[PDB]
């Protein structure tokens, strides 16, 4: 099972845990997912969060839907060496989702050296 | 050249043109990119914006950096047919960039049936 | 846990399950992953495999590494309607990995209406 | 224009240019794209090819289709430091395209400190 490589936890003590927050405005659900809300995650050429993915499993349904994927692609690398570009993409992802359904939202994130991480929250 | 397949234009009359807006806060540059600001773009199983990419070429430098990529992966598809899931991901992308440099930001977006689209703005 | 949305099984019954095969040639490991090895998986505008990801957990290590990601982006869509372009990308992904380590390879695939699917094989 | 950040050239002299080769087997077009054919390209934590994308503009049509995208995500990074994992993903991408149409194929690749690179061949 691939799940044996996915870690979870308390984002209060664990900096890798993706934190999911949302604000439902009408038929629009604005979701914010970030890594390092309490404990800041490094963002260097050698160590950084590569991306965050958001999934949505509607209440009572059998198939999860991938809502979106955000890749953080700049990590200081340049022809002058690692951490010299002064260009870094922070692990903060925003998704605007249009739905009137309820269910569960899942976040899947990947650190280039610390593997896969997940979290979830109920979409009321 | 691939540029012969990339279209551009004024987003006040062309719904496909990605619109770039940003807010500088310290060393943090918050960028918002969206397709269909004025003229909303369809988002159906048959026709939808697939993703938006953000690039940054610092002033006076020779190599552009990809800042990030956002894929909008839900477009109504379900086992019950096209446009039946009530789950759609709107073409609105947000990027949090950490840099003190100035330059030019580029947005590249792709429609599943209307090809590639671009736009750019100066990052002051 | 996201694992509750991930399905698995024998590829001899479920035309979904991603099938992993590899050939080691020294330091080079060529991996082939595909969905629909037995009974072909549909590839229409309405129903298709979006991508296949390959992961590698070296023997005795604690963090899994994402080896690669292949997105199949053409599914017949065109300005003339769904399934009219005559351009389809088959769900067959190849990965050339350079490593002398052994361990476990995992494949994760996403169907646009049937959720996430996984499979794994030991890399000797 | 984003094209001002995209470089092109002779693959026999520039170890960055993506080389496109294909084979037509009836209805299937097997496309191989690689960076570093003539002059292998560094693949270190600090300097590596991030991905290769393949596009297809059918003869006489107005909209280019993205056929696929392959991300090479492992570049030696580990908790031990840069270039210590012994896990690297080579910049070799394979695409299986189902189409009876002819036209032009374009490859777009991104090095992490060298920007965007392109190439194109006629699909007969
Ligand atoms: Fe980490
Ligand atoms: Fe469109
Ligand atoms: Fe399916
Ligand atoms: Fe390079």
């Amino acid at each position: 099972m691939i799940s044996e490589t996915i870690r979870s936890g308390d984002w209060k003590g664990e900096k890798h845990v993706p934190v999911i927050e949302y604000e439902r405005e009408g038929e629009l659900v604005k979701v914010k997912v970030q890594v390092g809300k309490e404990i800041p995650h490094p963002n260097t050429t050698e160590h950084h969060i590569r991306y965050i993915e958001l999934y949505f499993l509607p209440e009572g349904e059998n198939f999860v839907y991938q809502v979106g994927r955000v890749e953080f692609t700049a990590h200081g690398e340049s022809v002058n060496g690692p951490n010299t570009s002064d260009v870094y993409t922070e692990p903060i992802a925003y998704f605007v989702l249009k739905t009137k359904k309820k269910g569960k939202l899942y976040a899947l994130s990947y650190c280039n050296i610390h593997g896969l991480w997940e979290n979830e929250v109920t979409l009321e």
